[PDB]
């Protein structure tokens, strides 16, 4: 066999699926861009990833980009579409449109091409769009894949699930598996709404574990105990294991706090006291750092590299005590109304108590008045939630 | 070295220590009960445990038993106290009478002798106790045993933790490493308190992601969705796994409900979330599975095989509907004011709905009328919770 896909987004979801599968079938990229177009056309990658680089640029790969949208989804096998979306916890609104817009473009185009979503939707979208337009060629599979590593995480994936149990899902699946360099993937096919699932309750889980493992830290800190000692001793339980157990301000970054929140308005029907807890607990963990903080009395707090310290940031300065940044990589010389401080000697040397994520040589010269709760940040082969 | 090993406890905790050691050393295990002595004298076992009977019956052992105290503790290097404890979570009194006895008279009697404590005791306990009585020979050391295999967990140990950081701390560690068969195990040496802590926060976890997995199992049966294919995607994430993730009508046992709210006491003056909900999601399950079971509206509701089944049984009564039991184990004709029944197929025609932990072959029958949410109680190989 030797099919066509169309990818219909080129983030690093949707390159990173079609470089994968390029090694064996024929790929075509649609993007409305021209000159990301030329650029991958010329062999040239627009996202930074090492591995898609290396790829474009090294491997014979059957993958070329178009603008126009009768090529690119003409003749196609399987369109992966891959395009933006966005979850807004504050209305509980799911932008799908992009995803809509590729739904329309296709079904006019080729009504006999096979959409697998790979963008982020809310769960039942499938199942309820295929229902709108009265159409049947529409499939979610999940990805699982970081952002600068998409395609390593494409060629060793921890698994494939596509949501429809049959012979097409599978060979959607099969393409998946071929280009792979992991072998004996695992692979799961479900229904549609099950498969949707997946990531809201996975990830849900590993903020509910760094949620736990904050809660043991604020006991051990309140409690003058050795959180480390606590936490190597439990996680040597092989059914808890050593990984996502590092304390920290607060789980954080542009998934979890997102996801929990996007679960827990799908069981406003449902009776649970974890879902709930799980949002409820980073806050109560940032206000249990932040009165840590305060109750060193310092005049003046700085943060040591620069989303949970921007909670506690926040908390700090609502008490009017002034907050000032160290972060080479900002140019500007202020962030949310608090000063960036570009001298790291001149910051130190004003900051009466220095909050970081992570212990750094640089500030050993004054690690009496440093503020951290990780453990493991300084473990390159460690395994936990970072942001 | 060969040193001398008094065991004051003959429960599976004591005995498994004793039989492990006794394959090096000179074990001597002090029980008052004469019967107790005689028996292990004359090699037999007086608990249930296949290897503890094959290895006193079968191996060269440095092993005996006495009913005097002096008899047992002089000369010894330490004694192991694995005597009975227990906590009463409604009062928040945990029961440590027998150490506190043992600690007495090994002080009296061999003031030299180091006490490890392997009986369960309360977060803080070692540390008060040594200032209260003014001596510095006791040590904590948990132990991560199942009652029925104690002795094989010993040889198999998930790790090995003591309480004190010492090189006599660490001899113990290296006299629970020579009996092992399993090699280069895990030791971790910690302080007091922090050993201490190590089982409740290790239970709780356990706990908090048997009340995860009931939750995204309420949601899944509430949404019409089927709980294994989200269960499986989910767990096929390296970070969470396929082991305590098999929906139940509660966790239970005589040590997670306790563990956690023994914990959830100690947090008194802890901020939190997490700890007091999963404390709140058992009750909130058991609401949930008893409304569901009363939706279908049966006339009497039938338990198959008989701790959070109770809870179920308890709310079906509440609303006035009869529980019949089937539990062939079980010889009284009446539980909690319920009635056995003996015979399975006039218990199958009685009841309108029958609740059980697990599908039987002897249900496929009358699978149409069976509730129950397991999905992995006949995977022999699979790790979860069970009680």
């Amino acid at each position: 066999e030797f099919m066509k896909i169309t990818i219909s987004g080129t983030g690093y979801v949707g390159l990173s699926n079609g470089v994968l599968i390029a090694q064996n079938h024929e790929v075509v990229a649609l993007d409305i861009v021209q000159a990301k177009v030329d650029m991958l056309n010329q062999k040239i990658s627009p996202i930074v990833d090492k591995e898609i680089q290396e790829y474009l640029a090294e491997k014979p790969l059957n993958f070329r980009a178009t603008t126009d949208k009768h090529d690119a989804y003409r003749n196609a096998d399987y369109v992966i579409i891959a395009t933006p979306t966005d979850y807004d916890p504050k209305t509980n609104y799911f932008n799908t449109s992009t995803v809509e817009a590729v739904i329309r473009d296709v079904t006019e185009i080729n009504p006999n091409a096979v959409m697998i979503i790979k963008s982020t939707i809310p769960v039942g979208f499938t199942r309820d769009i295929k229902e709108r337009l009265g159409i049947d060629n529409v499939i979610f599979s999940p990805e699982f894949l970081r952002e600068g590593r998409a395609l390593y995480d494409n060629l060793h994936p921890s698994r494939i699930v596509i949501g429809e149990r049959s012979a097409r899902a599978e060979r959607f699946a099969d393409l998946l598996k071929e280009g792979a360099i992991k072998q004996d993937i695992p692979t799961l096919f479900t229904d549609s709404t099950e498969a949707e699932a997946i990531k809201l309750f996975a990830n849900t889980y590993l903020a509910l574990r760094v949620a736990y493992f904050n809660e043991l830290d604020s006991y051990a800190e309140s409690q003058g105990l050795n959180s480390k000692q606590i936490i190597e001793g439990v996680c040597l339980d092989p059914r808890i294991g050593n990984h996502y157990n590092n304390p920290s301000f607060g789980y954080g970054g542009y998934c979890l706090p997102k996801d929990t929140k996007q679960l827990l308005a799908n069981y406003e029907s449902v009776p649970n006291n974890i879902i709930a807890a799980i949002v409820d607990a980073n806050r109560t963990r940032k206000d249990f750092i932040a009165d840590s903080i305060l109750a060193r009395k310092p005049k003046v707090v700085g943060v040591y590299r620069l989303s949970s310290i921007q909670g506690i940031m926040k908390r700090i300065k609502a008490k009017g005590i002034p907050v000032i940044i160290y972060e080479p990589v900002m140019q500007e010389d202020e962030f949310f109304n608090s000063r960036v401080v570009r001298d790291l000697n001149a910051f130190k040397q004003e900051a009466d108590v220095i909050i970081s994520n992570r212990m750094a040589e640089e500030l050993a010269d004054v690690a009496d008045k440093v503020y951290t709760r990780d453990l493991f940040g300084n473990d390159l082969e460690h395994h936990h939630h970072h942001h």
